[PDB]
């Protein structure tokens, strides 16, 4: 999984992942309106204070989000972190409890911005409360975004850790403290066509584009992802239309995607992009793509009971 | 420009590619079918002896093609070359002399298989003659694939060079010679998951899929893609359907695109992804999308007079 977030100067916020997996997530685009009754295992969500709009799947009536954002231009992305979560065994008196498999639907279902989040999360503890017998607590970390700025939070064997993401993106694996060193080791890449360059005395020009962005490893491991989407989100130049932002979404997470054939996991499967999704709060709509299909589809948040009671599984886009 | 040539075990040939450019090239798909009267400066085109469909633009009512491929399971892409591109000034009496422009029509129109372009190579001349005043010839080199395999052909200060394109993959600058030397500098680049290394005393695992993939470049210079094409595309299973043939492609090129912002020509704007293309000779269609789109749209040959007597571009 890689994941950015990025605005168009204009108070819009464009949150964005790709799902990275060796098979089929049968993900689903999920409305959760304001209506719905919450089942939240401490209380933590008590109502649906914004409708929410993102993929993931629904068990025993609740919403399970791999990413979403809700209608007051708040995002959050969930991205697979095993060996790095270590979520808290039971809830804490006093604590705001997150069971872990709600803490996007928290996330968005609770807060308008950025700001609101990092001081809920003040009192934050996530708790290792599986949905089911059947789905384990994920194990991830997760990127939060408004059109201001975003955050990335993290909890591991020792607690609750919250970052702020100068970068926008986020990918798996170390944790966010490891990545953001590890950008200084690439402070020489650069966009730039250079003036001619002598070495000793050899007159040395660029074959064509791209000279000085040598470094910058192309490779699927989630360190070099990191510093690959750092990198594109960081230079791609800012955009006014819903058109032109969508289309960056899709660019950037191409840049980091994951291919058939190209790295295998310890079961010999190949880990693909199984989908990459984007939430746009300018037009209150849901983008993706699949790995068998780049056309981009789009469920409009306006196109559904978003003051409805029942969470709507949606099937037409 | 970054190219790719793959079968599907059954025959069937797909020859893909990324044009890469600073802005809109004015790219249309185009039918050139066989009862089309020519237009060859030095009659290396006498006649449309195979349809060709693919991208292209058309100017004096002259098919210029940046990638196409025919009715015989035929196909060729020109790629940027500029610096190293350099064809004769005038035709050679007693020569093929092909203009630069006509090239891709030329390997299309022509012959049915990478044995018969090959050995017609042998006698080639290709001229800077430019279609007119407007269009100076594209500086280029080709990649040509059938099912059965991929050529690369440079036209050079050293005149006339094709190489067995064995990565069955192609970039920009430099010479194919030179790329196929600089993959033997990534031996250690692989797919496979390392279940744990020990490093002196230290238990080293694996963050994740990839570790064995570390040192292939992520950049956008022609050499990087180059290996990073040739790894991508060596290790992509090989599928056996329309729909997967078709998504392998455009995954495979994605892998090496150019989005906006990356990385800036001399000029200082930025060299994207324009469009990416494929032919298929298992249903004779021409697939694309471009920066603007993702969604691949068609044109089948079947849908056009394949023995029709116009140039037809495309629309809708
Ligand atoms: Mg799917
Ligand atoms: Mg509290
Ligand atoms: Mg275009
Ligand atoms: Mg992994």
């Amino acid at each position: 999984c890689t994941g950015i977030r990025y605005s168009d100067g204009s108070g819009n916020l464009y949150l964005a992942r790709n799902l990275d997996w060796t098979s089929d997530f049968g993900e689903r685009v999920v409305v959760t309106p304001t209506g719905y009754t919450t089942k939240s295992p401490f209380g933590a969500v008590p109502a649906i204070r914004h409708a929410v709009i993102g993929m993931g799947i629904v068990q025993e009536d609740t919403p399970l989000y791999f990413d979403c954002g809700n209608d007051a231009g708040l995002a959050v992305a969930g991205l697979n972190f095993p060996g790095y979560a270590q979520y808290a065994t039971e809830a804490v008196d006093g604590a705001t409890n997150v069971a872990a498999f709600e803490f996007p639907l928290w996330v968005a279902s609770q807060f308008a911005s950025v700001d609101e989040v990092e001081a809920a999360l003040a009192d934050v503890v996530i708790v290792d409360r599986p949905i089911n017998d059947k789905y384990p607590s994920s194990l991830l970390h997760w990127i939060i975004g408004d059109s201001k700025r975003a955050i990335v939070v993290e909890y591991t064997s020792d607690g609750l850790h919250v970052f702020d993401d100068d970068v926008d993106v986020l990918a798996n694996q170390p944790g966010f403290g490891w990545h953001h060193e590890n950008l200084r080791n690439y402070l020489n890449a650069s966009p730039d066509f250079p003036e001619k360059i002598v070495l000793n005395r050899a007159d040395l020009v660029p074959f064509g584009s791209g000279s000085l962005m040598r470094g910058i490893p192309g490779d699927y491991y989630s360190p070099s992802r990191f510093v690959r989407a750092a990198y594109v989100h960081a230079h791609y130049p800012g955009k006014s239309t819903e058109e032109e932002n969508v289309s960056r979404a899709f660019h950037t997470l191409q840049q980091v995607a994951m291919v058939d054939g190209s790295a295998a996991m310890g079961s010999g499967e190949f880990e693909k992009t199984t989908y990459t999704g984007l939430f746009s709060s300018r037009t209150m709509t849901y983008y993706w793509n699949t790995y068998e299909d780049p056309a981009v589809r789009s469920v409009a948040m306006a196109d559904h009971a978003a003051d409805g009671t029942e969470l709507v599984v949606v099937l037409e886009h």
